[PDB]
């Protein structure tokens, strides 16, 4: 095919132009983001029962939903939790590859069956089915500088005027709000109600009757009289708006003309619907607004548009109110893209530099400078065709892929240059000769490289998708480069490469002449060394065995991780007070934490956005979450001001706070990924022994795990049991007094708990109406006796006559896994112990527990259980395919063994480098290891192919091998030096994303150095041995 395009340069140019144009269009079209959708589709069903308990919520909502979530497709497992707050969450985790839209549609369809079975209050509150894969782009906090606007006012203004326009931006998918909008609040007073012989049910009925919209009908609705004049819509009373109107709601009118209004028995104010959240920004009350990206759009552009629109809205803000960004991802992703494109351009520049250093021809130097960009455009086109996008992973693969295309261009241009400068052939004739002698080698290289990179695509789970991104990117780049190498590059070498090789060589003096002399001397020394090692094989065979053993040792010593941690610009601090603690104490602890942040780590912090009333382990009054944002990477020191150093200091500082367990942590890149040491287990109760038996079994299992040295940091993710109040309503006594049990239950539910009675309109927006007791009358257990219920005769019966309260213990949050009462016991495998071994130890411990208690692994542990040693099988198949392709290429069964033995040569250097630098065996290291394997394999393939060709034509074995290794020295050195210097900025990058860049740079640098040093000697040795034996 190469000879076809050598005579037709215009055809190759046309194809290159088409590829470049398509690549440009793809670049303009494809999305850009930090990471793609890499997680099994998880769907969460959230139901809210105001004032409910954990037991009541589980009985009436959680179990009902679970029993109807049947018939779902690709459902890995079901996890549910019922919290004492009044929120029940059912999480349905589907298998990887399931369509998220289909999954959420199925979950919604199954929920519709059980909607009527839910309690009326739960239905009124609304049950929403949403994915859990939400990625928050920004967390904007609105704070009143003047102080005129209170927290409730700020939240209402945001929900009214800000949440609407921002949600209409193209890239916005969802906008979470951390504040509660204004809602009409009615605070009942038991003494007043008893004074007027009223009840909470009367108030609820009056509100529902006097605050409603009624559609009467039409004035001339068909059928009508013969000569009806007009047809007009008829309307009736409208929703009440002001709190004063609610105070005028007439409960009853006395026979004397006196009236009893709603304001007479209650206090009406416009407050928040949910008082649980106490969001605070930099010590001042504030409300948050989290915007989440819609799939398929640029997160950077979406964030920019959201900020621009909010700036537009900022012109109409009331005095005092200002919007502050407490969390941003635009800076990190912009820095990542800038670093990737900088590395690509610098790699191209270094390719130019090395090409002019070795070949010393300007046009020959241009030849690869124009061949790499067309391959890049082709790769971008393929990525757009496959539906991919510019991610961190895809960009890293593109950086890795730069080695292969550069290597192909280097080898072809160097071969044609050598033919021109030695045989004196015409540029066209030299190109034809080079293509004739290297044509099959390129196809074999393409096939073996594909076999190197393809198998990692078929791994399962989130790690499987992460590997698939790199695999597809690199394979597309390799195929495009091979196609370009056989089409475009020969045309360039035959067209724009001047025949004056002698003239080009003649005009050489200074550093170029000295470099040529040094290279000639080093090549002579290398050839002499190769001859020496060929004449003495046993020592170097022993050396190879020792290198293999050291490779095994270093692989065993390398810790394993999934993604490196980078200074993302912010970290998160969490606070959890002991159970049964009010939100005032949590606020005090949060104030202490933020004072610490603003005092000591002042030089690095920029803004801390706390949120009392929610956080890890479930929402509650004793749980708080804080988002701490740091300054730009340049401003803070890169030695003592790094995010890791800040959290290291904070954890030491936070561990001295006995009040609550406050722990600082850095957010993971992907929520799905977890630490390799850690594991998740769900100790279930199959026999239905009860909650108390389950808790006792959990305590025993935790004790056993703490005893075992193979398990470290084992704990439950749930909440420990807390005291609760049990009201005993004497049914017989209540009925003897004449009271109705339904009235008692309604009074308790709408007095102590809330009651979403109806809706009202405020400033053109509908807001909820809640009826509940005033704060001082729902605090102590003795506040129950303050209420009075009305019997049949109309008299008021005290609550103490038919009720008694006692203290008991109950779990604040009840959790279920796959429909069984379970507790999530999370632990971490001890260092030096296999994760599978830790899981087996935990399973044995669960066996030691009393019967009826099983175990089920979740998330990462379950994924590991499913994917059992798939990688060894996939790479064994890959090795077999490589062997078959090489045997076909070399027309022998023994020669391919020579190439396959060079794989350990390049991996030992990468292992040694990543071990010395202290890095770990992350996925980036895996990709770099595969790339260095591929490059070493390509070098060995070229060497053995040249040697085999010369031997077949007749050149002895020793002489042929020496000549082949002499010929291949220059291109191998050229490619190795170019790739090393291209990835050197990655290995020494300080700033955003330094983690993955350091990983890839160190791995590639070590691997390439080791390969280019060892292979150039060992490959001739292997070839000579196998050809001597002829097996």
């Amino acid at each position: 095919m190469a000879n076809f395009f050598i005579d037709r340069p215009i055809f190759a140019w046309v194809l290159a132009i088409l590829l470049c144009l398509t690549g440009t269009l793809a670049i303009f079209s494809l999305p850009v983001e930090q990471y793609p959708d890499l997680a099994p589709p998880n769907v969460r069903v959230t139901a809210n029962y105001p004032g409910a308990s954990a037991q009541t919520l589980e009985n009436t909502v959680t179990q009902v939903i679970e029993q109807n979530m049947t018939g779902l497709d690709n459902l890995m497992y079901m996890s549910s939790q019922s919290s004492g707050t009044g929120q029940a969450s059912v999480t349905l985790s589907f298998k990887a590859g399931t369509d998220p839209d289909e999954a959420v549609q199925q979950v919604q369809n199954q929920l519709q069956s059980a909607m009527r079975k839910l309690p009326q209050a739960v239905q009124n509150q609304g049950v929403t089915v949403r994915k859990t894969g939400d990625t928050n782009i920004l967390t904007i906090a609105f704070v009143s500088t003047d102080g005129s606007m209170d927290k409730q006012d700020i939240a209402d203004y945001v929900a009214s005027n800000i949440q609407d326009p921002l949600s209409r931006v193209n890239g916005v998918g969802d906008i979470d709000a951390y504040g509660s909008q204004y809602s009409m609040r009615i605070w009942l007073d038991p003494a007043k109600l008893n004074s007027f012989q009223m009840t909470a049910k009367d108030v609820t009925d009056a509100i529902e009757s006097q605050n409603a919209q009624i559609a009467v009908g039409q004035l001339g609705g068909t059928p009508s009289v013969d000569k009806q004049a007009l047809n007009a819509t008829i309307n009736a009373q409208s929703l009440l708006q002001t709190p004063e109107q609610f105070r005028d709601i007439t409960l009853r009118v006395n026979q004397d003309g006196s009236e009893v209004r709603l304001g007479d028995v209650a206090t009406v104010e416009m407050g928040a619907e949910k008082y649980d959240y106490l969001s605070r920004f930099n010590g001042k009350p504030a409300s948050g607004l989290g915007v989440k990206l819609a799939s398929g759009a640029n997160e950077m552009a979406t964030a920019e548009l959201v900020l621009n629109r909010l700036d537009e809205l900022a012109q109409y803000f009331p005095h005092g109110l200002e919007y502050k960004v407490a969390y941003e991802t635009t800076s990190f992703v912009k820095a990542s893209i800038e670093d990737v494109v900088k590395t690509l351009l610098e790699a191209i520049a270094l390719v130019f530099l090395v090409m002019y250093l070795f070949l010393q021809n300007f046009r020959a130097t241009l030849i690869p400078t124009i061949a790499v960009p067309v391959v890049l455009m082709g790769t971008f086109s393929v990525l757009y065709a496959f539906g991919y996008s510019v991610n961190t992973l895809t960009m890293f693969a593109m950086v890795l892929a730069i080695g292969l295309l550069v290597d192909d261009a280097i080898v072809v241009v160097e071969n044609v240059e050598r033919i021109m400068s030695e045989e004196g052939l015409t540029p066209r004739e030299a190109t034809r000769k080079s293509m004739g002698q290297i044509q099959g080698a390129l196809v074999g290289i393409a096939m073996v490289l594909s076999a190197v990179f393809v198998p990692m695509a078929f791994f399962g789970g989130t790690t499987g998708a992460i590997y698939r991104q790199f695999s597809i990117t690199i394979v597309a780049a390799m195929v495009l480069s091979v196609l370009v190498a056989m089409i475009l590059t020969p045309a360039l070498c035959a067209t724009l490469l001047k025949p004056l090789k002698k003239g080009e060589h003649h005009g050489q003096k200074g550093f170029f002449a000295w470099f040529n002399q040094m290279f000639n001397r080093n090549a002579e020394r290398y050839e002499k060394g190769v001859a020496k090692i060929l004449h003495r094989s046993l020592r170097w065979i022993v050396i190879y065995v020792l290198l293999l053993g050291g490779m095994v040792f270093l692989f065993l010593r390398l810790p394993t991780s999934f993604l490196p941690l980078e200074d993302r610009g912010m970290f998160t601090t969490s606070v959890q007070l002991p159970s049964g603690s009010t939100q005032q104490q949590t606020l005090k602890v949060v104030e202490q934490i933020e004072k610490y942040y603003f005092t000591h780590e002042k030089d690095n912090i920029m803004s801390v956005f706390a949120t009392v009333g929610s956080g890890p382990g479930g929402n509650g009054q004793n749980v708080a979450r804080m988002f701490i944002r740091l300054k730009d990477w340049s401003e803070r020191d890169s030695k003592t001001g790094t995010s890791f150093a800040i959290i290291e200091r904070a954890t030491k500082a936070f561990n001295q706070i006995k009040e609550a367990r406050v722990i600082a942590s850095s957010p993971p890149a992907i929520s799905g990924l977890g630490s390799s040491a850690g594991f998740d287990m769900e100790l279930q109760d199959h026999a239905g022994a009860g909650h108390d038996a389950l808790m006792a079994a959990r305590n025993q299992l935790l004790a056993l795990a703490a005893e075992n040295p193979e398990l470290t940091r084992v704990r439950h993710n749930g909440l420990d049991d807390s005291p609760q109040l049990q009201i005993d309503i004497d049914q017989r006594k209540a009925q003897a007094l004449g009271v109705a049990i339904d009235d008692i239950n309604d009074t308790l539910q709408t007095a102590w708990g809330s009651s979403y009675v109806n809706d009202f309109m405020d400033r053109g927006r509908v807001k909820k109406v809640y009826v509940q007791a005033a704060a001082p009358y729902r605090m102590l257990p003795d506040d129950i006796n303050l209420w009075y219920v009305r019997n049949k005769d109309g008299g008021m019966v005290p609550f103490s006559a038919f009720a008694t309260s006692r203290w008991e213990t109950g779990s604040p949050r009840l959790e279920r896994y796959n429909g069984y009462s379970a507790v999530e016991i999370v632990g971490e495998a001890a260092p030096g112990v296999s994760t599978g071994t830790a899981m087996d130890i935990m399973e044995s411990l669960v066996k030691q527990l009393p019967n009826g208690f099983g175990l089920e692994w979740t998330a990462m542990s379950y994924q590991e259980r499913l994917s059992g040693a798939q990688a060894p099988a996939l790479y064994a198949i890959s090795l077999l395919v490589v062997f078959l392709c090489l045997a076909a290429l070399y027309e022998s069964w023994s020669v391919p063994f020579s190439v396959m033995l060079v794989v350990p040569l390049g991996v030992i250097g990468a292992l040694l480098a990543t071990w010395m630098r202290g890095l770990e065996n992350d996925v980036y290291f895996q990709v770099g290891l595969l790339t260095v394997i591929g490059l070493s394999a390509k070098n060995a393939i070229l060497i053995v192919e040249f040697a085999n060709e010369m031997n077949q034509k007749g050149h002895d074995l020793f002489e042929a091998t020496l000549h082949a290794c002499r010929q291949r020295l220059r291109p191998i050195l050229m490619t190795s030096l170019a790739f090393i210097f291209g990835v050197l900025p990655m290995a020494t990058s300080t700033g955003a994303g330094s983690g993955g860049q350091h990983a890839v740079g160190t791995g590639v640098m070590g691997g390439m150095i080791s390969a280019t040093i060892l292979a150039i000697y060992f490959v001739p040795l292997f070839f000579v041995l196998v050809r001597r034996r002829f097996p």
